[PDB]
């Protein structure tokens, strides 16, 4: 589950996986 949505998170996706994953 994770690689993929890694993978489509740092293609397009990294302003919600900043907040997720406490980056912001």
């Amino acid at each position: 589950f994770l690689p993929i949505l890694a993978s489509l998170a740092a293609k397009f996706g990294p302003k919600l996986f900043c907040l997720v994953t406490k980056k912001c």
